[PDB]
C-alpha cells in the first residue's frame, strides 16, 4: 500500500515558485497562494513581472539545486497573453523548455517526485512522468488586472487546500476545485483542466 | 457527502463504444469488451471506421436518450501519426467529436461523466465532466494494464486512482525495458459501483 503513495515525509516539502506576471500591464492571488503553501510547509518564493528569459533562467537555476531533501516541487504561474498558457512580460513562454529542466534524467534530485505546475492565464503540453498541470484560461468573469482582482481558479484552489489538505488526495482536491469553479461560472450564465502524469497518490500529510 | 461523487445508480451504467481501427488491437478490443461488460456497460463494437464515420457515429449516439444512463464511455483504438484519433482515411479532431456531447448540446448527459479512452499506435477540448485517458505506442501495455486495474480495483478505487496506477504500471514496463496522459475536467468522484 505504501508503494502507491508519494513519499512526502522528506525533511522539506519542497519549493513553491510563484510567478506574478498578471499585474504587468500586495496581490490577492499571490498572497493567498503564499500563505496556503507556507502552511503546507513549502519554501515559498515570490516573483513579479518577469520577462520570458528571466523565467527560463529562473526555472533552470531552480533545477540545478539540490532537492534531495525535498518531497516535491511546485510552480505557480500568473500571466496574460493570446497564444499559449504561460507568458513573460515580452511574450509567450515555451512550456516544453521549462519542464525539460525537471525531467527525470535532467534533474536527478526530483526523479520520482511530483512536479506541480499551477497556471492561470488570461486573454503543447509535455508528457513526462511525475508531472501535473492544473491550468485555467478564464481567471474570472469580468476583470483580472490589478492586485485586488482575484482569480477564481486560484482562490478556490487555496480554499480547497486550506480545508482538505489533511484529508483528500490531491486529485480529489483538484476535482473539487473543478466543480467549484464550474459552479461559479454557471451562476453568471470556462472550467479548469487537470493534466496528470503522476504515478502515485499525492497526500500532503 | 454523496454529492461529491457521480450518481451511478441509474438503471443503466451507460454506453461503451469501442472503436477498433486496423492483431494487438484485437486482443485489446476483446479485453475491453469483457472488462466493461462486467461493469454492466452496454458495449457497442465498431471496426475500421473512416473519420467521417467516426463523427457520424458520435453524432447519432449523442442524439439518443441517455436519461436512464449514468455515464458515457468511448474507446478509440487506431494507428498513424500527426494526430491522436485516426480514422482509416485520416486524423480526427476531438473538438468535433466531443462537442456533440457538450453539456448544453446533449442534455441527457449533462452533469454525467463522459470518458474517452484513446490509444494511438505510431488540441484539448476543455469541457466540464469530460475525461481523456490518452496513450501512445498479447495486447498493448496501456489497455492490458487499464483492464487489469479495472478488474481488480473497480470495487474499491476511484477512477483517477485506477488511472494513476495504470500510469505507474506502464511507466515501469518502460523502465524495465513514455507514459499515458490523463486529462480530467471531472467535477466529481467516479466510482463504478453503487
Amino acid at each position: 500500500n505504501a508503494d502507491n503513495s508519494y513519499k512526502m515525509d522528506y525533511p522539506e516539502m519542497g519549493l513553491c515558485i510563484i510567478i506574478n506576471n498578471k499585474n504587468f500591464h500586495t496581490d490577492v492571488d499571490a498572497a493567498n497562494l503564499r500563505e496556503t503553501f507556507r502552511n503546507l510547509k513549502y519554501e515559498v518564493r515570490n516573483k513579479n513581472d518577469l520577462t520570458r528569459e528571466e523565467i527560463v533562467e529562473l526555472m533552470r537555476d531552480v533545477s540545478k539545486e539540490d532537492h534531495s531533501k525535498r518531497s516535491s516541487f511546485v510552480c505557480v504561474l500568473l500571466s496574460h497573453g493570446e497564444e499559449g498558457i504561460i507568458f513573460g512580460t515580452n511574450g509567450p513562454v515555451d512550456l516544453k523548455k521549462i519542464t525539460n529542466f525537471f525531467r527525470g534524467d535532467r534533474c536527478r534530485s526530483l526523479t520520482g517526485k511530483p512536479k506541480l505546475f499551477i497556471i492561470q492565464a488570461a486573454r503543447k503540453i509535455p508528457v513526462e512522468a511525475d508531472f501535473l498541470y492544473a491550468y485555467s484560461t478564464a481567471p474570472g468573469y469580468y476583470s483580472w488586472r490589478n492586485s485586488k482582482d482575484g482569480s477564481w481558479f486560484i482562490q478556490s484552489l487555496c480554499a480547497m487546500l486550506k480545508q482538505y489538505a489533511d484529508k483528500l488526495e490531491f486529485m480529489h482536491i483538484l476535482t473539487r476545485v473543478n466543480r467549484k469553479v464550474a459552479t461559479e461560472f454557471e451562476s453568471f450564465s470556462q472550467i479548469p483542466c487537470i493534466v496528470s502524469m503522476l504515478t502515485k497518490e499525492l497526500y500532503f500529510y
